[PDB]
């Protein structure tokens, strides 16, 4: 019945999903019109096969279409886009900013845009070129940050519907209060999924959801009005200046969080700062305990010092070994930050030493990269002057 | 000193050998009635001013974000490039990739000016509230902007030279192509919009860089023959194309003719080359010096040349500093940026594929190894100002 | 063919056009992807049928899209998007423009973009009260000002697409160098329109596309090169300071351009800053006589002083007049410029002088409008707040 | 030492004004340099005049830079910038919206942009005709809605920068949770709020005009009641609701309350109210002067209140007089513009359908008349800069 409503959803694609709303609420909200969201329909659909297909699938965050661009011409399958560095460098306000939703609301929805027409030129390249994609597709499903939604269910609302109509295949979204964290009651985050999903429902896409908590840290929650909760509240503390209530941490209000939202998203996300097998079997095990084969995702954390604190050997295997325990979207939120803040403070100090032999050195290295399948020295076939010579020539009589 | 009673920023000297077609009094009528600072601008010209005339050579490369551009000025350059190639790439306000023509909208480039200034403006504020002083000369290098050919008439060039200034950039770039191989515009018109740049900067009360650049070098096709300057180029035995352009001799002596004419309009001059060669540059730069003596040059390193094959290492590396004593003291890579940007996606995301955390694992270490000679991104919250907006919170509750 | 490439073309949709790529250059050029249009296909099919089927189809600059919702309202069935307007007072420099295409060309179909989130926002205020609809749809086809393509024919190739991602029904096109007025060769805006067209077929819409000539006042023009120009060139005068060459204006190179411009868009249109029964008559005539039936449009100028150039009767007569000789739309291009601007001023003014009073007389003439389907008065219901009320209540 | 770090603020600015932070704190937090900000500077320092001076200020909601030249034209001598107006028909998400701060945080102070460049260039078309200004400055101050700004002090922090860059002259923050009815937050958060605010302006370095206001009149929820100045006011008998939310007594007691507790920490005070009533302002004005004498308010004219039938004519015609005699010094109307936009153009539309070209010549002739006026829209092309552009390009070529 609600497959009904979001034609391009495969066959249980909905399996085990519960909604708060009717398919009459969507009905009575969508409009008297149809209007289509490819990419959207596409990224969504392909990001339900490849999670069901693959071993799992990983990702980077992605600051800019070219570094999108970059990723699955190497060969991976999905992109990450993350707030952090939204907020660093890809923002409608133009500014830097930490991570605590400063930013216009705008501006990941912006970003998926940005990064769509992008991998959209590179498949018009290509295409015009006729010898067949490089790529298996240059649509790759965007995963993308949604915040706390930057407000309310409404908020929540707008903000799924305007990554949709970017083009993104999936949107995730946590229960902190975003301005350390402070939670929101677990009612209160289903509430905003659901306003996710009910945006979902009314542009007729399938859009997945990935609910997030950010409990393993939280020592603190807006309100004790839900039961669920309040086990973890410490009553004898009590409240803070604010009028938060003070809470108990760790994988076991996380674990309950997550059992609790199952119903309302297509991926859990228990947000981590010390990245560790053990903890996230133990997680896993408990949720699929109680809901078996659910989907997980995991952020692979970009400040843990990997090398200091694993041996190289569980480094290597470290996404296998999360792949098999059913984490099957995993990502580094900001591999994109890190790898152009670095690249650039290494060619501009070289450059400063000694000028023009610092450039010779990468225009060498990026040489070496053609027979791995790097085009970008091929610069203006990168950036689609090609294509429009094709163009001109089509216009022409 | 009329003018330098227009742009009180403006100094010594500043306006030595430049001749203006408006007067101080066309200025005054068209200012408005109430003066607008421009503090950026005012910094960013003063210091670009003041470098070009120290330095043996300012040397900058095409930034495509406002991050790139802050790590350029850690590193120890004194200038950053913002490229219209590269906003056409992957950063313009159509949110698209575009080949380098000027497709995108004429706002895009003074968008990444204000996005850049931003970016150093917050490095600045962390660094002043951590009470330690500042770890780089200035925060604000001056920052030199591609205008493309102004995106129209002597009107559009006019709004673009206006819209950086408020944006805060230091110089701006004009060249005398179509924009439409490459179709010179006659050199008279050219003339009218650097005018139009020197009129935008005076109404908005700011010393403005101005850079003339000449595609003469490759460029066969001429819109109008109108200008007898040009005419002596014109192969007037073709005769005209289907579109009615007009056939010209491309070269080294169109690049000196032009450039000679756009001296007493411009602060600095620029021959557009794809190929690199250091005799050549010795021509043009002397040819231009007996017309105008001491007269501002910029250079532009293809990003393209292949350096190695065409040169030897000797030759590369003392490359920059031969030029600088030529009289180059603007020296540019245009797409370094992406070229940056784009290689070092494509080995961490390709490594990512390969060997997933251990790939990542390879950039973490590099990043620890480059503190030693001062980088300081892998602390990445200090970077992005949450120890400045931690202080700032402080602040507010006492 | 190109029906296979456009699946939402109506039947005979491309009757009489002519393009210089073919079938297989748009398979090339589209990527490899099925990106679909709503808007679009909708505002283009809409529009077509409109202009096939009513007397005239008469339509208001719009500056907002709530002056687009209020022409809808009202019962008008297209909207005019004017580029002097976006200059004016809505462009992406957020600065205050003459007509010169100085603002980024992006700005266009950003307000073609607005104004279909508006429309878009009432229908779904209409719908989710469950009553049916007020008009006939919200959808009004939007016919969008693409200036002069903002340069070359890859630029008016990017403008056209643009517009179509907006949602734009048409756009039109004009053969002048604004970069008085400069023409272009005829052959350079015949490139233009071509490349509009292509752009269609590469997203796989049917958008109208109108070719404008600005040729009866202007007096200049670029190039001599093509032949078909050069009956108007004044060899004598012969070349002004900047390059140009001096050419014959009037009707005459109006209906030379029309008639080489028509194999290559859907409506012709022959700007004036003079409105006239006769001249109209005479450009639509000798056009038909080379193209029967030829789709044709018509500016009516707000600068233009109609009371005192013209009398009452042709006044009234004026729009009818047009339709009849196939003038099948018509637009006031600053329509919205002009009632934004005096309605503020007016108001401004007994404000200052009698403050609240002022603002009562708006208010109750607001209230009496109610009786002719106006409902901005009951303003939290016009904006969308019951909708996300509803919203709120089905999340919960 | 203030007045030190703000050097546009006029003697006496911040009297009976309060920070939580020190004069050390914002210079640790502003950057190592200087950044003028010079709208923002008369703007502010004009509306401190205007308030002081004249007997009130009276506003409209402009929705369009058009808007505010013709209220300026017109004799007005500020401009309101409505929230609500943002939500419906001016914002950077492109959509139509309810106002609950749905709109992004970026759409107002873009607004508040497009207002200050349409005046500047009606000032530049008026200097370079070289007759004088048809009015006293083009330049009128902005006071423009933050609302709740878009989150928490930080968000408050960053939302009054933004209008500072801008050029707004003041800015109002509300004590509601926009994110039943209305919600309020505790006293003590929007005091938070509100020195944000005052920090953000200290560290641009300019005066501009903090206006706060109170919510408490209709809003019958609280987000907690961790404050006991708002404990007296709880329904504890009732009592949270399902997203926990303390139930509260509402109308002019909590409003007092807290319009008392705020009033060291704005520069205007304003009580939201849908009921216009003389009476009550009157009451509200009193109760603030007994604890803050001679504190400025602020008063919205509702715009949905069905004047005619609510009051008599004389009460209506007295209104606004009568409560600038209270200490009511800048009033506005917060949706003029919306009600006039939708109007006019039903109206015209209407007769467009009917009448086709007699309607838009009825529009014509009422236009001609009001030239009489001070109208000089009719002049179409001047009014838009056409004649000013000429004048450019006259200075450029001839």
């Amino acid at each position: 019945d609600f497959y009904s409503l979001i034609p391009s959803a495969p066959k249980g694609r909905f399996d085990g999903i519960e909604r708060a709303h009717t398919a009459e609420d969507v009905k009575r909200l969508r409009g008297s019109v149809e209007i289509k969201y490819s990419l959207a329909e596409m990224g969504a659909n392909r990001l339900w096969k490849l999670i069901h297909e693959e071993d799992f699938v990983n990702a980077l965050g992605a600051l800019s279409g070219n570094q999108a661009m970059q990723m699955v011409r190497a060969g991976l399958k999905a992109i990450y886009l993350s707030g952090w560095q939204v907020a660093a460098d890809a923002n409608t306000a133009s500014a830097m900013y930490p991570d605590q939703s400063l930013y216009p609301a705008n501006a990941g929805p912006e970003l998926a845009k940005r990064i769509n027409r992008t991998l959209q030129r590179a498949d018009q390249i290509e295409t015009a070129e006729g010898k067949g994609l490089s790529v298996d597709t240059w649509f790759a499903p965007i995963v993308a940050d949604a915040e706390a939604g930057f407000g309310g269910p409404l908020d929540a609302f707008e903000i799924m519907k305007a990554y949709i109509e970017a083009g993104a295949a999936g949107v995730h979204f946590e229960d902190q209060l975003a301005s350390g964290k402070v939670l929101i009651p677990t009612a209160a985050h289903i509430r905003n999924l659901n306003a996710a999903r009910l945006a979902a429902d009314v542009m007729g896409t399938p859009t997945l959801i990935v609910a997030r908590t950010d409990a393993e840290a939280a020592k603190l929650l807006t309100s004790d009005i839900d039961e669920r909760d309040q086990p973890f509240v410490d009553y004898e503390a009590g409240r803070t200046a604010e009028g938060f209530y003070q809470v108990k941490n760790g994988i076991e209000p996380c674990i309950a969080r997550a059992i609790a939202y199952a119903p309302y998203c297509d991926l859990i996300w228990m947000e981590t700062s010390k990245p560790d097998l053990a903890q996230a079997r133990r997680f896993a095990e408990a949720v699929h305990k109680a809901h078996p084969g659910k989907l997980l995702a995991y952020n692979c954390s970009p400040s843990f010092n990997w090398k200091k604190n694993l041996d190289d050997a569980t480094i290597a295997k470290f996404q296998r070994e999360l792949g098999a325990m059913g984490y099957k979207f995993q990502f580094i939120t900001l591999a994109g930050f890190h790898q152009l803040n670095y690249g650039m403070f290494e060619l501009a100090r070289g450059y400063k030493d000694r000028q023009m032999a610092a450039y010779s050195e990468l225009q060498q290295a990026e040489f070496a990269a053609e027979a791995d399948g790097y085009t970008a020295t091929k610069h203006q076939r990168e950036v689609g002057t090609g294509y429009f010579d094709a163009v001109s020539l089509a216009i022409t009589g």
